[PDB]
């Protein structure tokens, strides 16, 4: 079955990258969501957020107007009350802005970590009316305006990290220059990457910004770039990129990949890479950002 193949592939990735994981957590996740994994926009992610340790996450999205993952997770015990603003945030998001899709992310050593809301691209002001957003979001209105973050294309709630991300369609001509990325990173006193990386970032169609309830500033930002096959991933930049691009499992022999380049002060600077397990994620990514499939 597809669900058994997926579970085996997930465990094999965790073993190969040395990622921490719990068999009991994987059982809980698949009891709730394994069927969803078989026929939606499913991806396996690895990231090198920690020193000499790779973490493994699995995630999916699907085109429903309602947040099915929240109900499944609550009924399943994967999402308990946190005693925290996150407890109502996703519900407020779905009340404030109509969604065309939703998704959910799981850490295989922990359980459910994120749920996201996918609207049609909307003006970022539509988000400011959400009651339980961190105060730092509304406090960054001028920052958003200055860096052409006006086209909101997703929102995420991170229940484990107690943070929220706003996602922007990086449509503006200034976002096609390397100086834009140097400027936005320097505005936060974040680490500026090499020229090679900057030349990859100028093609980013999606920019995420992370906010939390413990600081007035941006926690980290992330630049997303997609690659249509294993070979066009920039494997030479980091050994996790090379190993995952060459060895990640999928239902197709040569799948596409989504790479997230994260930057922070703390740490917050690392790479994330997701395999398009069924082949739906990467075309969907280009289509939602009004770009042709390269
Ligand atoms: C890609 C967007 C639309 C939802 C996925 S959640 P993410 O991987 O961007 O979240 P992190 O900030 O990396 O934890």
């Amino acid at each position: 079955t597809i669900v058994n193949r997926i579970r085996t592939d997930v465990v094999n990735v965790a073993k190969s990258f040395g990622a921490e994981y719990s068999e009991a957590v994987i059982d809980q996740i698949f009891q709730g969501f394994g069927e969803k994994f078989t026929n939606t926009g499913f991806a396996i992610r690895v990231q090198n957020k920690r020193n000499q340790k790779v973490d493994c996450n699995i995630r999916y999205g699907e085109a429903k107007e309602n947040c099915l993952a929240w109900d499944i997770a609550r009924e399943s015990g994967l999402l308990s009350d946190q005693g925290h603003p996150v407890d109502t945030l996703i519900q407020e998001m779905f009340q404030a802005i109509p969604a065309i899709a939703y998704g959910a992310d799981f850490d295989i050593n922990y359980g459910l970590v994120k749920i996201w809301h996918l609207p049609k691209i909307v003006p970022v002001e539509e988000a400011f009316k959400i009651p339980s957003l961190p105060k730092s979001v509304n406090a960054h209105i001028d920052f958003f305006k200055k860096y052409h973050l006006d086209a909101l294309c997703a929102l995420t709630v991170d229940y484990r990290n107690k943070s929220t991300n706003l996602y922007f369609d990086a449509h503006h001509p200034e976002q096609r220059t390397t100086q834009f990325y140097k400027n936005i990173l320097q505005s936060q006193q974040f680490e500026v990457p090499s020229d090679e990386v900057l030349e990859i970032l100028v093609n980013c169609p999606e920019i995420a910004v992370t906010f939390n309830w413990s600081s007035p500033g941006i926690e980290r930002m992330c630049f997303y770039t997609a690659f249509v096959n294993r070979e066009t991933v920039p494997q030479h930049i980091n050994p996790v990129l090379k190993k995952f691009a060459q060895e990640a499992p999928a239902l197709l022999d040569n799948p596409g990949f989504l790479v997230g380049w994260s930057f922070g002060p703390k740490k917050g600077t690392y790479i994330k890479i997701d395999v398009d397990y069924h082949g739906l994620v990467v075309p969907s990514f280009f289509h939602m950002h009004n770009l042709p499939l390269p």
